[PDB]
């Protein structure tokens, strides 16, 4: 149908500003430490601790693959990397200091980002 398309159009444009809000959100991760998956053989207990793994490659993966339906999905998976982070690993590492900094700078970009998500429709 003519509706099928419209929407269709509607989540590619969507995937299209979602690209953008994941390259803001991981340039406020210079160090890459949330680019790729914990690695299981590197911390073979990991799924012991943390149930829903989740790193920006990740996100790209869904993304690509038009898996966002809304900006509400997207925020979830980021919201995963910083707080599997924060519970992972104790308040006085490089890793938790980088997630407070990614959750505090990602902040102004989700905020805009929804502003241009309901502005847009």
């Amino acid at each position: 149908s003519m509706e099928q398309v419209a929407m269709e159009l509607r989540l590619t444009e969507l995937t299209r500003l979602l690209r953008s809000v994941l390259d803001q959100l991981q340039d406020k991760d210079p160090a890459r430490i949330f680019a790729q998956p914990v690695s299981l053989k590197e911390v073979p207990d990991y799924l012991d601790h943390i149930k829903h793994p989740m790193d920006f490659a990740t996100m790209r993966k869904r993304l690509e693959a038009q898996g966002y339906k809304n900006l509400h999905e997207f925020e979830e998976d980021f919201d995963l990397i910083i707080d599997n982070c924060m519970k992972y690993n104790a308040r006085d590492t490089v890793f938790y200091r980088a997630a407070v900094r990614l959750r505090d700078q990602g902040g102004v970009v989700l905020r805009q980002a929804r502003r241009e998500v309901d502005s847009i429709g």
